[PDB]
Protein backbone atom coordinates (compact mmCIF):
# COMPACT_ATOMS: atom_id res chain seq x y z
CA UNK A 1 0.00 0.00 0.00
CA UNK A 2 1.78 3.22 -1.44
CA UNK A 3 3.11 4.72 2.60
CA UNK A 4 2.00 8.33 1.20
CA UNK A 5 -1.69 6.77 0.87
CA UNK A 6 -1.23 4.84 4.39
CA UNK A 7 0.23 8.55 5.84
CA UNK A 8 -2.79 10.26 5.02
CA UNK A 9 -5.23 7.59 6.09
CA UNK A 10 -3.71 7.58 9.47
CA UNK A 11 -3.06 11.18 9.48
CA UNK A 12 -6.76 11.86 8.88
CA UNK A 13 -7.92 9.31 11.30
CA UNK A 14 -5.20 10.62 13.60
CA UNK A 15 -4.27 6.95 14.32
CA UNK A 16 -0.74 7.66 15.06
CA UNK A 17 -0.32 6.56 18.52
CA UNK A 18 -2.48 3.30 17.66
CA UNK A 19 0.26 2.70 15.13
CA UNK A 20 3.19 2.91 17.03
CA UNK A 21 1.78 1.10 20.41
CA UNK A 22 1.58 -1.81 17.59
CA UNK A 23 4.71 -1.75 16.76
CA UNK A 24 5.40 -1.45 20.78
CA UNK A 25 3.80 -5.09 21.23
CA UNK A 26 5.54 -7.02 18.37
CA UNK A 27 9.03 -5.96 18.83
CA UNK A 28 11.70 -8.81 19.37
CA UNK A 29 12.95 -9.25 23.08
CA UNK A 30 16.42 -10.55 23.37
CA UNK A 31 18.37 -10.87 26.04
CA UNK A 32 20.94 -8.29 27.53
CA UNK A 33 22.74 -10.10 30.25
CA UNK A 34 26.23 -8.23 30.09
CA UNK A 35 24.72 -5.03 30.20
CA UNK A 36 23.36 -5.85 33.73
CA UNK A 37 26.36 -6.76 34.96
CA UNK A 38 27.35 -5.34 37.94
CA UNK A 39 30.86 -3.83 36.86
CA UNK A 40 28.95 -2.54 33.49
CA UNK A 41 26.44 0.11 35.89
CA UNK A 42 28.65 3.17 35.24
CA UNK A 43 29.11 1.90 31.56
CA UNK A 44 25.09 2.53 30.83
CA UNK A 45 23.89 5.96 30.67
CA UNK A 46 20.02 4.94 30.88
CA UNK A 47 18.90 1.93 32.60
CA UNK A 48 16.03 0.38 30.67
CA UNK A 49 18.47 1.13 27.16
CA UNK A 50 20.80 -1.85 26.77
CA UNK A 51 22.24 -3.71 23.62
CA UNK A 52 21.28 -6.97 23.11
CA UNK A 53 23.71 -9.97 23.65
CA UNK A 54 23.41 -11.49 20.00
CA UNK A 55 24.01 -8.00 18.48
CA UNK A 56 26.72 -6.24 20.92
CA UNK A 57 30.06 -4.66 19.86
CA UNK A 58 32.56 -6.28 21.39
CA UNK A 59 35.79 -3.37 22.43
CA UNK A 60 38.98 -5.64 21.82
CA UNK A 61 40.28 -5.86 25.34
CA UNK A 62 40.54 -8.52 28.21
CA UNK A 63 39.30 -6.46 30.77
CA UNK A 64 35.91 -5.63 30.07
CA UNK A 65 35.10 -5.70 26.55
CA UNK A 66 31.65 -4.29 27.12
CA UNK A 67 30.13 -0.86 25.60
CA UNK A 68 26.51 0.61 25.02
CA UNK A 69 26.36 0.08 20.96
CA UNK A 70 25.09 -2.69 19.02
CA UNK A 71 25.26 -3.99 15.00
CA UNK A 72 22.28 -3.05 12.80
CA UNK A 73 23.00 -5.47 9.46
CA UNK A 74 20.41 -4.69 7.34
CA UNK A 75 20.74 -7.93 4.64
CA UNK A 76 18.56 -7.14 1.24
CA UNK A 77 19.51 -3.00 1.82
CA UNK A 78 23.71 -4.32 2.06
CA UNK A 79 24.03 -1.27 5.02
CA UNK A 80 25.46 -1.63 8.46
CA UNK A 81 25.14 0.79 11.45
CA UNK A 82 26.84 1.53 14.76
CA UNK A 83 23.88 2.75 17.19
CA UNK A 84 25.48 3.98 20.30
CA UNK A 85 24.16 6.15 23.25
CA UNK A 86 26.26 9.60 23.70
CA UNK A 87 29.64 8.95 25.35
CA UNK A 88 29.97 9.09 29.66
CA UNK A 89 32.92 10.95 31.03
CA UNK A 90 34.46 7.29 32.19
CA UNK A 91 33.27 6.26 28.13
CA UNK A 92 34.96 8.58 25.93
CA UNK A 93 38.01 6.27 25.58
CA UNK A 94 35.86 2.73 24.79
CA UNK A 95 34.13 5.24 21.92
CA UNK A 96 36.95 5.90 19.91
CA UNK A 97 38.36 2.49 20.83
CA UNK A 98 35.19 1.37 19.33
CA UNK A 99 35.62 4.03 16.20
CA UNK A 100 39.31 2.59 15.55
CA UNK A 101 38.61 -1.37 16.09
CA UNK A 102 35.43 -1.41 13.86
CA UNK A 103 37.72 0.89 10.68
CA UNK A 104 34.52 3.36 10.35
CA UNK A 105 35.27 6.64 8.70
CA UNK A 106 32.36 8.71 9.90
CA UNK A 107 30.35 9.50 13.59
CA UNK A 108 26.85 11.13 13.27
CA UNK A 109 26.03 13.11 16.14
CA UNK A 110 22.17 13.95 16.26
CA UNK A 111 21.89 16.34 19.44
CA UNK A 112 23.72 18.86 21.31
CA UNK A 113 26.08 18.75 24.43
CA UNK A 114 23.66 20.03 26.60
CA UNK A 115 19.67 21.00 25.76
CA UNK A 116 16.58 21.62 28.20
CA UNK A 117 19.20 22.98 30.53
CA UNK A 118 21.31 19.07 31.08
CA UNK A 119 24.34 17.16 29.81
CA UNK A 120 22.83 14.98 26.83
CA UNK A 121 26.94 13.82 26.53
CA UNK A 122 30.01 14.40 27.28
CA UNK A 123 32.53 16.73 25.62
CA UNK A 124 34.11 14.08 23.28
CA UNK A 125 36.13 15.46 20.37
CA UNK A 126 38.59 18.80 20.53
CA UNK A 127 37.22 22.28 19.89
CA UNK A 128 40.62 24.17 18.85
CA UNK A 129 43.39 22.60 16.82
CA UNK A 130 46.31 23.49 19.19
CA UNK A 131 44.69 21.60 22.29
CA UNK A 132 44.36 18.06 21.02
CA UNK A 133 43.15 14.98 23.37
CA UNK A 134 44.66 12.25 24.51
CA UNK A 135 42.66 9.00 25.80
CA UNK A 136 45.22 7.40 28.63
CA UNK A 137 43.06 4.16 29.04
CA UNK A 138 42.72 3.19 25.32
CA UNK A 139 46.30 4.87 24.11
CA UNK A 140 44.70 6.72 21.45
CA UNK A 141 45.34 11.12 20.32
CA UNK A 142 42.89 13.09 18.93
CA UNK A 143 43.31 16.03 16.84
CA UNK A 144 41.16 18.81 15.15
CA UNK A 145 42.00 19.52 11.66
CA UNK A 146 39.18 21.51 10.35
CA UNK A 147 35.47 22.74 11.07
CA UNK A 148 32.72 23.66 8.72
CA UNK A 149 29.72 25.30 10.10
CA UNK A 150 26.50 25.82 8.42
CA UNK A 151 23.03 26.58 9.32
CA UNK A 152 21.61 23.36 10.26
CA UNK A 153 25.16 21.03 10.74
CA UNK A 154 28.47 21.30 11.34
CA UNK A 155 31.50 18.85 9.58
CA UNK A 156 34.64 18.44 11.55
CA UNK A 157 37.61 17.00 9.87
CA UNK A 158 39.30 14.59 13.02
CA UNK A 159 42.98 12.71 13.16
CA UNK A 160 43.09 9.32 15.12
CA UNK A 161 46.33 8.21 15.97
CA UNK A 162 46.62 4.70 17.54
CA UNK A 163 49.86 5.40 19.85
CA UNK A 164 50.24 2.04 20.07
CA UNK A 165 51.38 1.38 16.42
CA UNK A 166 51.53 5.45 15.00
CA UNK A 167 49.00 4.81 12.92
CA UNK A 168 46.59 7.52 11.51
CA UNK A 169 43.05 8.04 10.26
CA UNK A 170 41.07 11.14 8.86
CA UNK A 171 37.64 10.57 10.68
CA UNK A 172 34.46 12.67 9.42
CA UNK A 173 32.31 14.26 12.34
CA UNK A 174 28.56 15.20 11.07
CA UNK A 175 27.28 17.07 14.04
CA UNK A 176 23.19 17.69 13.29
CA UNK A 177 22.69 20.91 15.71
CA UNK A 178 19.29 21.72 14.92
CA UNK A 179 16.59 19.23 16.33
CA UNK A 180 14.84 20.94 18.87
CA UNK A 181 14.80 19.97 23.01
CA UNK A 182 10.92 19.23 22.03
CA UNK A 183 9.07 17.29 19.49
CA UNK A 184 10.26 16.53 15.65
CA UNK A 185 11.57 19.62 12.95
CA UNK A 186 8.21 20.71 11.03
CA UNK A 187 9.80 19.71 7.92
CA UNK A 188 12.22 16.83 6.63
CA UNK A 189 14.02 19.44 4.59
CA UNK A 190 17.20 19.79 6.22
CA UNK A 191 17.43 16.28 8.03
CA UNK A 192 16.90 14.84 4.50
CA UNK A 193 19.95 17.05 3.15
CA UNK A 194 22.01 16.24 5.94
CA UNK A 195 21.62 12.19 5.34
CA UNK A 196 22.70 13.35 1.34
CA UNK A 197 25.57 15.42 3.00
CA UNK A 198 26.91 12.27 5.26
CA UNK A 199 26.28 9.41 2.06
CA UNK A 200 28.53 12.09 -0.57
CA UNK A 201 31.49 11.47 2.37
CA UNK A 202 31.46 8.06 1.44
CA UNK A 203 30.75 7.03 5.35
CA UNK A 204 27.72 4.84 4.42
CA UNK A 205 29.76 2.66 1.93
CA UNK A 206 31.17 -1.20 2.07
CA UNK A 207 34.83 -0.02 1.33
CA UNK A 208 34.94 1.52 5.22
CA UNK A 209 33.80 -0.06 8.60
CA UNK A 210 29.95 1.01 9.69
CA UNK A 211 29.30 4.07 10.05
CA UNK A 212 28.84 5.16 14.41
CA UNK A 213 25.57 6.81 15.25
CA UNK A 214 24.39 8.41 18.44
CA UNK A 215 22.13 10.71 19.95
CA UNK A 216 21.71 10.72 23.91
CA UNK A 217 20.31 7.10 24.36
CA UNK A 218 21.15 6.32 20.76
CA UNK A 219 17.35 4.83 19.59
CA UNK A 220 15.20 7.91 19.09
CA UNK A 221 16.59 10.45 16.35
CA UNK A 222 19.40 7.90 15.66
CA UNK A 223 16.85 5.45 14.79
CA UNK A 224 15.17 7.13 12.39
CA UNK A 225 18.45 8.29 10.70
CA UNK A 226 18.98 4.83 9.94
CA UNK A 227 15.55 3.90 9.09
CA UNK A 228 15.06 6.77 6.18
CA UNK A 229 18.46 6.03 4.64
CA UNK A 230 17.65 2.19 4.52
CA UNK A 231 14.03 2.72 3.16
CA UNK A 232 15.27 5.19 0.17
CA UNK A 233 18.19 2.55 -0.22
CA UNK A 234 15.08 -0.22 -0.82
CA UNK A 235 12.99 2.22 -2.94
CA UNK A 236 16.24 2.56 -4.96
CA UNK A 237 17.03 -1.04 -5.53
CA UNK A 238 13.50 -3.27 -6.09
CA UNK A 239 11.34 -3.25 -9.24
CA UNK A 240 8.05 -1.97 -7.16
CA UNK A 241 9.02 0.67 -4.90
CA UNK A 242 5.61 0.74 -3.54
CA UNK A 243 6.47 -2.79 -2.11
CA UNK A 244 8.45 -1.13 0.78
CA UNK A 245 7.05 -0.95 3.96
CA UNK A 246 8.70 1.18 6.42
CA UNK A 247 6.38 -0.66 9.67
CA UNK A 248 8.34 -4.11 8.47
CA UNK A 249 11.75 -2.26 7.76
CA UNK A 250 11.51 -0.93 11.66
CA UNK A 251 10.63 -4.41 12.97
CA UNK A 252 13.32 -5.51 11.32
CA UNK A 253 16.13 -2.89 12.84
CA UNK A 254 14.62 -3.71 16.01
CA UNK A 255 15.63 -7.50 15.92
CA UNK A 256 19.15 -5.90 16.38
CA UNK A 257 18.89 -2.73 19.14
CA UNK A 258 15.64 -2.13 21.23
CA UNK A 259 13.51 0.89 21.10
CA UNK A 260 14.50 2.30 17.88
CA UNK A 261 11.88 5.06 17.56
CA UNK A 262 10.93 6.32 21.08
CA UNK A 263 7.40 8.64 19.68
CA UNK A 264 4.46 8.78 18.03
CA UNK A 265 5.72 11.97 16.39
CA UNK A 266 9.17 10.30 15.40
CA UNK A 267 7.11 7.55 13.55
CA UNK A 268 5.32 10.28 11.40
CA UNK A 269 8.40 12.36 11.08
CA UNK A 270 10.15 8.87 9.68
CA UNK A 271 6.82 8.97 7.10
CA UNK A 272 7.25 12.82 5.88
CA UNK A 273 11.44 11.86 5.43
CA UNK A 274 10.72 8.54 3.14
CA UNK A 275 7.62 10.52 1.18
CA UNK A 276 9.80 14.00 0.21
CA UNK A 277 13.06 11.89 -0.39
CA UNK A 278 11.83 9.31 -2.75
CA UNK A 279 10.52 12.20 -4.99
CA UNK A 280 13.88 12.73 -6.38
C1 LIG B 1 21.21 9.94 -5.65
C2 LIG B 1 20.11 10.63 -4.90
N1 LIG B 1 20.39 11.93 -4.34
C3 LIG B 1 19.34 12.52 -3.66
C4 LIG B 1 19.37 13.81 -3.02
C5 LIG B 1 20.30 14.83 -3.41
C6 LIG B 1 20.31 16.10 -2.77
N2 LIG B 1 19.43 16.40 -1.76
C7 LIG B 1 18.51 15.44 -1.34
C8 LIG B 1 18.47 14.15 -1.97
S1 LIG B 1 17.93 11.35 -3.75
C9 LIG B 1 18.81 10.13 -4.69
C10 LIG B 1 18.28 8.82 -5.17
N3 LIG B 1 19.28 7.67 -4.96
Amino acid sequence: MEMEKEFEQIDKSGSWAAIYQDIRHEASDFPSRVAKLPKNKNRNRYRDVSPFDHSRIKLHQEDNDYINASLIKMEEAQRSYILTQGPLPNTVGHFWEMVWEQKSRGVVMLNRVMEKGSLKCAQYWPQKEEKEMIFEDTNLKLTLISEDIKSYYTVRQLELENLTTQETREILHFHYTTWPDFGVPESPASFLNFLFKVRESGSLSPEHGPVVVHCSAGIGRSGTFCLADTCLLLMDKRKDPSSVDIKKVLLEMRKFRMGLIQTADQLRFSYLAVIEGAKF
